């Protein structure tokens, strides 16, 4: 475990799961994400906050021992205009009327940690993703953070597992933290929203093998993502951005197959993410028990998303004798006897086009500027890296990203 | 193979060792380190070049062709004033008087790559460092840098093997580079000198696969390197870095030990390289070869200085039950029938402490605020990660890096 505070949804509200049971209380709209109910979003445009009041015997009050804190928060930048200002705002609040204790703070693009002493000696960690430069990792995202106290060592800021800041803690004297934890945007000048999921704090200073295994187990792995790394969904409109080409998309052409020759147009140094084929994916098999999540080895239909309500079959045309099969829309609405497996690596979502004899047609990627399922890939992966042309993020036009 | 160029050092100068038999020339005063003469430093206070005449056929003049970049560069900041000015000065040049072609500039702390072709049209990638926060993996250091091009997509700028930037150059027409690759500093406001080494065109878009290759094979991975990416040198005074403690150095107690519970003051936000004890390395047995290069699996003594005249053994004190072996200064010059064994993982530097009756004793590291030799550490690595105890830096004292 390690855990003494585990932020859980259960029963129309969040509860303590770790055992130490802190009570949580919500006050006024907080945003609960439908798909996923562990996810909340906080507001400043009203009464929006998440007070955590901790059990009376885990709240730190120590000089000597190590503590650690995790996190995912989701910063939409909406226009990109109104988030570009030089101020600081809190979004977690555990600081006593003394300012002993920490606080998760934002500025632009920025994520800020604050650790201070009984007697006002702070250190203070920072990760500046900065502006997006073709595509964003984190603008927008889900972005795992984790700070991990070593009391004769150094604070050290993780982000998506990765080590970002690390400043010697060992000048702070006996640090005393809030009773309460305030899920709060508090001095933020601009109106906005900002995500909160899988809040945890730890009794001792984790490891970086412990913090990647939080990163990946967290969000649930069974469930493929889609780009701001929230569960991809069935029924829902989607771009497509392929991994190893991120300032190229998608378009149709006349003779129905797929061209990705297509340059993404920038705003600033920010590659347009709103541009080329919207598809939907569609469940082979329906039911009623069946949710609108996609989870891995599931059998669906990509659908091309044509003039209006209309949606036309993707399929790779078999009837040739070179080894890459051309993508293809279906006028028809014949899908030519053939499903795809969704599967997914990390937040990379993969496309295999299988006939329903079961045989195998390829991975949905590119051969030079045409879109073709293969199983050159199979074979030819590239490990630990997004540098692979058969993979694919799902992205849904939200208010959170705005190209108008 | 895929080389058209490669500039090395052969009979007191510069030659082409693809077999293109492209010419180089020395023009001025031209810096070659002693330890590795491949490594050239150029001036811009008089005169200082290398022009590469490049052979007729190798001569960039295409819209198709795809090709690639590669090179080392050392970019010292000195006491980091002079260089902080917004100038972006050309360090290596390609462009035809048509302004057509390719060059590699340098701003404060970044690092720029520009194509350009016969119609004007051009792509600038850029890679930006920024200033030392903690420790800087760049700042006065050896950079990998790697541009591929590939006329129906990318160009793509890799940094020590890693994809930092990629812009399509699709749009981009005729490219016809000029007859000469002029190695030289213009337009630089201040006086400095740049670093360069191993610089290669290659007829083909590089994959990622080959351009690690280059990075861990072209300096000579059976040599140790120092903090710059040096090759580790004999008879030569180092401060230590622990890669796991970039926050900490390491001082001696009045009891002989060595204390790790020392924090690096910071200019700005950068920590100091010039704390703590120095240590000077010595073969055991000398070298056949005529070299003072530290090798994997070479034996040594590290000495510890008290001052340039009087040196005095590292032991590790094994009169103990504690696994863990205290490392001490041998007051007496006895060194207890110890050796060190050197060996490395990249840039980071191992020491095994051995009895020469062949039993070991451990690898150099630290136990809370103490250093230690420990073979805990033999079935206890982290792969993939600076993150281990046993891990170390040898930071040598250079003007590039002023801490005045
Ligand atoms: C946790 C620890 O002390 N590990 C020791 C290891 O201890 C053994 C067991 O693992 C302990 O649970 C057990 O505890 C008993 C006490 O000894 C006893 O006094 C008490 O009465 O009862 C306890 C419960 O029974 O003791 C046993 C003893 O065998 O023993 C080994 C030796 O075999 C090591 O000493 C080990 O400590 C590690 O020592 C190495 C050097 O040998 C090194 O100093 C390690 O320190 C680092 C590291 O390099 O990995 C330093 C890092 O900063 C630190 N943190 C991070 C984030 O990396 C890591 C830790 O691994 C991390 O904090 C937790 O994963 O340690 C040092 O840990």
């Amino acid at each position: 475990s390690s855990s003494v505070l585990n932020m859980r949804y259960k029963n129309d509200k969040y509860v303590d799961t770790s055992g130490y049971d802190s009570n949580i209380n919500i006050n006024g709209d907080v945003y609960k994400y439908p798909t996923n109910k562990n996810q909340f979003g906080i507001y400043n445009d009203k009464l929006s906050e998440v007070n955590i009041s901790q059990n009376d015997y885990i709240i730190y009050d120590n000089k000597y021992k190590n503590f650690s804190i995790s996190f995912w928060v989701r910063i939409p930048n909406y226009d990109n205009k109104i988030v570009n200002v030089n101020n600081e705002y809190t979004i977690i609040n555990c600081m006593r009327d003394n300012n002993s204790g920490w606080k998760v703070s934002l500025n632009h693009n920025e994520i800020i940690w604050t650790l201070q002493d009984n007697a006002g000696i702070n250190q203070k960690l920072a990760f500046n993703y900065g502006n997006a430069n073709g595509i964003s990792d984190y603008i927008n995202k889900w972005i795992f953070v984790t700070i991990t106290n070593d009391r004769l060592g150094d604070s050290k800021l993780y982000i998506n597992g990765n080590l970002i800041d690390q400043k010697s803690i060992l000048n702070l004297g006996n640090i005393h933290v809030s009773d309460n934890i305030l899920f709060k945007i508090v001095n933020c000048s601009y109106t906005r929203y900002i995500g909160i999921r899988y809040f945890n704090i730890f009794d001792k200073e984790l490891d970086e093998t412990e913090i990647q295994t939080l990163y990946s187990n967290e969000p649930n792995t069974n469930i493929l993502k889609d780009f701001w790394g929230n569960y991809l969904l069935y029924d829902k409109e989607y771009y497509l951005l392929n991994v190893l080409k991120p300032n190229n998309f998608i378009d149709r052409r006349k003779d129905s197959t797929l061209s990705i020759n297509n340059i993404r147009s920038t705003i600033l140094l920010a590659n347009r993410l709103y541009s080329g084929i919207k598809v939907k994916i569609q469940r082979v098999n329906n039911s009623s028990t069946n949710d609108n999540l996609v989870r891995k080895n599931d059998q669906v239909y990509i659908n091309f998303v044509a003039s209006k309500t209309h949606l036309f079959p993707l399929y790779a045309d078999t009837a040739t004798t070179n080894k890459e099969k051309t993508i293809k829309i279906s006028s028809s609405g014949n899908r030519f006897n053939q499903v795809v497996v969704m599967n997914s690596v990390g937040n990379n979502c993969t496309m295999n086009f299988k006939n329903n004899n079961g045989n195998n047609i390829g991975l949905l990627g590119f051969k030079a500027d045409t879109v073709v399922a293969s199983t050159w890939y199979y074979t030819h992966m590239r490990d630990h890296t997004n540098s692979n042309g058969c993979f694919w993020n799902f992205i849904s036009e939200e208010h959170g990203w705005q190209e108008k």
